[PDB]
């Protein structure tokens, strides 16, 4: 991957900078495909009715099955469409208009049946995948226990062999699974004892493809969510579940690798989702500011709405750069390992989504707060993307933790257009200084870097900014060389983000020094310790007096 | 006030560093009153049922009337409680828990009947205030029309003087008037022709105390609000309203000044309302931060949760400093024009509220997004504070130019405790250079500063941070000298805020120079104007290519 090489202080030239280019025929045929898709979301989708009622209408879901979006990444031989990673991102740019169905389909494709394709047996593939991609079967990714979440190694669901050793018995419950109410196939992750030459009785996690027809799998009442009322998040209890031995992934005991790959192979497309959302915002607020008058003038002439529009456009553009570069590096021959960059795209998309949606509702003022306008649904559904597919704080570790281990093992520019000359120099300076800082950080902490949960956050921020800046440089250089329309606008959108990210990175890199007077790590530690040991607020009220 | 002297480069040390101190008898009286108030709010209020149903129950509102809480800033002779400013903030900290009720009370007290006390006559006061503060009459502040929330100098409500000289006739419609559904007294603001010696027929803004019993005033259907569903925000229509000639504030032709003075006196309370929220959150999450297991450890042992808790505590402490210093400035003899400070505290409180509520729901992760937990209600209700009593976006103009206009006319440190030495050494610096910058602006921009609103926003940020830093310095110095419990915790919070605000203000001041390459005023302007002319996102997809 490109991210893993950032820590060593080297930038892989002749790579990333040539932006992924798609030939004409795929683009033409996918416009022919998106015709009906865009039409169907525009006419037949009643977003307000779905959000208010909280139940997806049967006709809409049936038509969605008919268009076959359930198998976008499924290979053609198994009834899928075989769209590449880039094409999935392009279709996800427009799939996000509803807001509720996007989560259901991300659960069905990105994570749900991803396990069968990644590590399932060929017989299991032929048995299940053609029916899953057709839409009759829906996959739900059951991983979390009521007292679980991150660090799923500690699951309390027991699966054990039977006397005849011909079928497994499973008993457990799962709490937060998207589309668990209607799903007919679950990728349950449970625990089972394993025996080896040492005679050990260690317990290891294993996967299980479980149907609702096996019996003993029961569903509870759907949980009344805040924003995406369309999704059907439920409770599943497995009591006395009988599983034939053929329903297992890889080999018994290797559940951690499958779980990690499933989580790490489906977070880049989300980055495009937000981008599409932001487009809709600038398709609805821009107009309003034109039909509303203040200071005897239209709203658009004020500089303080102009800066908000520029910020929204900058976030959308940088987000598109991230998503499409990441989806273009996954289409190379083989199986490249670019799980970090999907995390970068996910984190940046969530942050920019929250900031820009808050600002957009602010521009509409008091009018946007009511439900007559649809800005409620956008704000409520934008929140979940920070929670969805793992929290941002975990991915802040994953970007730093996994990359630094690769960095630790090793220790133990005429490509951009002349118009963007300053951005290349700033990117080179940031990469060099950041490499030196990471080298010093690994030298000083050594192996104790795990507990420095604050340092990893700053390193993750710097890495996300560097990846954003380099993706934007690559996209702008392509747009200039091809001579695409409005190339000066995209040059300005590149330079603004380059200056902003350079300032932020220079701030973050400065406070990662041994003798930095601005290093505010101990103060936060002490204060947080005080509140956490008291478990309430500390400071007494100003009114009270004690001589 | 203290803020107006900041731009000249001089610190009003006598006014703000000796922190306001309440006498023992007054403190005993206020605790005696909060006793029953805290009991009633804790045991009787059913926040979830009010939020879900959207209608305030009759019994709880009647009990609130029995407590006589609708009037507390009312003078004691007019049935009021005669509470001072600091007592209002302290009782706001308590009433902040419900969320729906605080909006109704702010509409009744801070804005609604504030006009009668500020500019009403003795006869009008004796006629209306005793019934208003009793609870059987509620005042609603009608200022906005379908197309006029800001710049009220452009209202289209027509009030004309009848030929008999004894009645005014009023016709108009108002939108987004808090508690307009049940209010029986309106401070309607309209326009009426005025005749002078010059023979002009110009229209001037006038106020009108209007009763529902007059006739021709109709209530529309309540707006279906997003979060604060308890408060009844409705539509009020004035069709042929007859107004007796004695219901005018001040004199005919001074409605704009009365409106401005009403608005500029009720924005410090919600500086501490958020405190009465955030402290509760720092408790409500803290329990959850110790009753869940991850990585085999309590979440409180992680760095990120520690950082979030310290941030929440810091914001709560700074808002306490701002609100109580501002409430102590007002209680001095006379009524100094502290219009800047109230707006400043409001905007800082709103920003910190949004940030901290986002972080707090993030800590609870997937459980917080559920409607069962009360974190959903807090997130939905915290939105209004970026809108209510006018948006915080325009309140960044009063803070920006009300001092510059004051500074324009003029141009045409042993009090702090030694422990907080270096922080004070920063504060003076963060003022001194700042003053120079301001005066340089008054040269370079001449009188054109109004239109270049980005500079105004930057100056607003610098001033807000300076006031926050000086307020926390003064409060921490008082707490050290008196010897309150956990004073070292207060010192740590004060030092953290001083360093953070100094960094942010140095960044803001560094980019206000002409020869600073950190300036983005021109590029943002160009990008925003391009987008606004295009009416939508102008940049195209990267998949599309041109031969
Ligand atoms: C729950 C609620 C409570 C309310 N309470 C009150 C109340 O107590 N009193 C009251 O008077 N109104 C109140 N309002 C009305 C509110 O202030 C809005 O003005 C109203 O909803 C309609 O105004 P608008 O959308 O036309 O505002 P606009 O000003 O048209 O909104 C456009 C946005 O552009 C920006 N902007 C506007 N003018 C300027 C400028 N000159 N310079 C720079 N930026 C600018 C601001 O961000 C503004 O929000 C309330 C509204 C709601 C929803
Ligand atoms: C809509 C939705 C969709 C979901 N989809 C899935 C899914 O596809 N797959 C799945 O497995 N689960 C999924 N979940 C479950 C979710 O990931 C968690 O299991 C759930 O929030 C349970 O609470 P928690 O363990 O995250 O508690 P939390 O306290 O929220 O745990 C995560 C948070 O705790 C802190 N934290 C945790 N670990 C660390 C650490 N090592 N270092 C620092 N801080 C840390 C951080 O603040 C982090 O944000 C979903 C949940 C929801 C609501």
């Amino acid at each position: 991957a490109f991210a893993k090489e950032l820590f060593l202080g080297k930038i892989k030239k002749k790579e990333v900078f040539p932006f992924p280019e798609v030939s004409q025929d795929e683009l033409n045929e996918i416009n022919q495909f998106l015709g009906p898709v865009e039409k169907f979301f525009t006419e037949e989708v009643d977003s307000r009715k779905i959000d208010q009622e909280g139940k997806i209408p049967d006709e809409t879901l049936e038509k969605l099955k008919s268009l076959g979006l359930f198998g976008l990444q499924v290979p053609e031989e198994y009834g899928g469409l075989g769209f590449s990673n880039t094409m999935y991102s392009r279709l996800g740019e427009i799939i996000s208009m509803d807001g509720s169905i996007t989560v259901t389909l991300a659960a069905h494709q990105a994570i749900g049946l991803k396990g069968i394709i990644l590590a399932g047996t060929e017989e299991q593939k032929a048995k299940y995948l053609p029916k899953l991609a057709s839409g009759e079967h829906i996959a739900a990714f059951c991983l979390t226990e009521p007292a679980s979440g991150s660090d799923a190694a500690a699951i309390r669901s027991r699966a054990t062999l039977s006397e005849d050793k011909k079928h497994y018995i499973l008993n457990g419950s799962k709490v937060w699974i998207t589309n668990g109410g209607l799903a007919n196939i679950f990728t349950v992750f449970a625990k089972t004892e394993v025996v080896d030459s040492d005679g050990s009785v260690k317990d290891k996690i294993t996967a299980f493809i479980v149907e609702r027809d096996f019996g003993g799998v029961t569903n509870g009442k759907p949980e009344d969510k805040l924003g995406i009322r369309g999704s059907n998040t439920c409770e599943v209890h497995f009591e006395n579940t009988k599983i034939p031995v053929e329903n297992i992934l890889g080999e018994v005991g290797d559940g951690f690798k499958v779980a990690m790959n499933i989580l790490n192979s489906g977070r880049f497309s989300m980055g495009s989702v937000v981008a599409g959302l932001l487009k809709r915002l600038i398709e609805m607020t821009a107009e309003y500011a034109c039909t509303r008058k203040q200071f005897n003038k239209r709203l658009s002439e004020f500089g303080l709405i102009q800066e908000k529009f520029a910020l929204m456009a900058q976030k959308a553009y940088v987000m598109e750069s991230m998503t499409y570069l990441t989806a273009g590096m996954l289409d190379q021959p083989g199986f490249p390992d670019c799980s970090i960059e999907a995390a970068m795209v996910k984190v940046f998309s969530s942050e920019a989504a929250w900031q820009c949606v808050s600002e957009a509702l602010q521009i509409l003022g008091g009018l946007g707060y009511t439900r007559d306008y649809p800005y409620e649904r956008i704000l409520r559904d934008t929140r979940i993307l920070l929670i969805f597919e793992g929290t941002n704080e975990i991915l802040r570790m994953y970007i730093a933790l996994t990359g630094l281990q690769h960095a630790g093992r090793i220790l133990t520019h005429g490509v951009v257009h002349p118009s963007l000359a300053d951005s290349a120099n700033k990117f080179e300076e940031n990469t060099y200084c950041f490499g030196r800082t990471v080298e010093t950080l690994l030298l000083r902490f050594g192996k104790t870097i795990m507990e420095e949960q604050l340092v990893l956050k700053r390193v993750a921020n710097i890495l996300i900014n560097l990846y954003g800046m380099t993706a934007v440089l690559s996209r702008a250089s392509r747009s200039i060389r091809i001579g695409l329309r409005n190339h000066d606008h995209e040059v300005l959108l590149a330079n603004t983000f380059c200056v902003e990210a350079y300032l932020q990175n220079l701030f973050s890199l400065s406070q990662l020094d041994k003798y930095a007077p601005e290093n505010l790590d101990e103060q936060i530690k002490k204060v947080s310790q005080q509140i956490l040991e008291k478990r309430a607020y500390i400071c007494a009220h100003p009114l009270d007096r004690t001589c």
